[PDB]
C-alpha cells in the first residue's frame, strides 16, 4: 500500500512547506497560495532567500518574458550555492516549468540549510541530529521517537518537546490517546506561546497511516529554534 498514499505525502508536504514559506514570508508582508507554482517566476523565491539569508539579491521583480523568470533562478540557484548547498540536479527551467517533485526538492535543501544546518556534527546528518534531539528530550516521557513519522502521528511527542521545555504552557496529565486533541493541544500552544505558525494540517497527520517524514521535521525544527540556550 503505498501508490495513493504517496500521492498523499506529496499533497501535505507541498502544504506544509508553503506554510513554511509564508513563515518567512510574512516577516515582510509577503505571501503565497502553492509553492509548486508561485516559484515559477523565481520572484517569491528570490523574496524567501534574501529574508533568510540576509542579502539583497536583485531580481526582476514582475518578469513578462521566460528569460527573465530563468535568469531569476538563475540569481536564486546562485545564491544557494554561495551558501554551500549541493543542488542534485536542479536546474531553473525545472522550476519555471513547475516540477513538482523538483520545486519540493529545492524547498527541502532550504529547510534542511536554513532551518536544520545546525545540527549535523561532523559525521551526523542534519537529520540524525535533529531526532537524537528529541530523543533525549524525550527521555522522561512513556514515548518512543524512533524516526518523524509514526512516532508523531499520536502527539504524545510534540507535547513532550513543548512540556519538557516549557511546563507552563501545557499539562501532561491532559494527553491521552486522542490524537488530534493532542495535536492540536501542541500547535495551538506553539502558535500562541512561541509564535509558530501551523505548519502541519491535523486532517494530515489525523488521516494518514503516518506522516510526511520532511513535514514532520520542519514543524521540529521550529520547535528546535524556539529553544536555543544561548
Ligand atoms: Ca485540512
Amino acid at each position: 500500500a503505498d501508490s495513493e498514499l504517496v500521492a498523499q505525502w506529496e499533497k501535505v508536504q507541498i502544504k506544509t512547506f508553503t506554510k513554511w514559506v509564508n513563515m518567512h514570508l510574512a516577516k515582510k508582508g509577503r505571501k503565497i497560495n502553492d509553492v509548486t507554482t508561485d516559484f515559477k517566476n523565481g520572484v517569491e523565491l528570490c523574496a524567501l532567500l534574501e529574508i533568510i539569508g540576509e542579502t539583497t539579491i536583485k531580481c526582476v521583480t514582475n518578469p513578462k518574458m521566460r528569460i527573465q523568470m530563468t535568469e531569476n533562478l538563475d540569481k536564486a540557484l546562485r545564491f544557494i550555492q554561495s551558501r554551500d548547498v549541493k543542488l542534485t540536479g536542479i536546474g531553473p527551467t525545472d522550476i519555471v516549468d513547475g516540477n513538482v517533485k523538483l520545486t519540493l526538492g529545492l524547498v527541502w535543501t532550504l529547510i534542511l540549510r536554513f532551518a536544520i544546518s545546525e545540527l549535523s556534527a561532523e559525521g551526523l546528518s542534519a537529520k540524525q541530529g535533529l531526532l537524537l534531539w528529541c530523543q533525549k528530550k524525550c527521555e522522561p516521557y512513556p514515548v518512543k521517537v524512533e524516526n518523524f513519522s509514526e512516532s508523531f502521528k499520536d502527539g504524545k511527542v510534540f507535547c513532550a518537546l513543548i512540556h519538557r521545555h516549557r511546563p507552563d504552557l501545557l499539562d501532561w496529565e491532559t494527553v491521552g490517546e486522542d490524537d488530534r486533541a493532542n495535536l492540536e493541544k501542541a500547535f495551538d500552544v506553539a502558535e500562541k506561546e512561541l509564535g509558530i505558525p501551523k505548519l502541519l494540517d491535523v486532517d494530515d497527520i489525523v488521516n494518514m497511516p503516518r506522516p510526511d517524514e520532511r513535514s514532520v521535521m520542519t514543524y521540529v525544527a521550529a520547535l528546535y529554534k524556539v529553544f536555543s540556550s544561548n
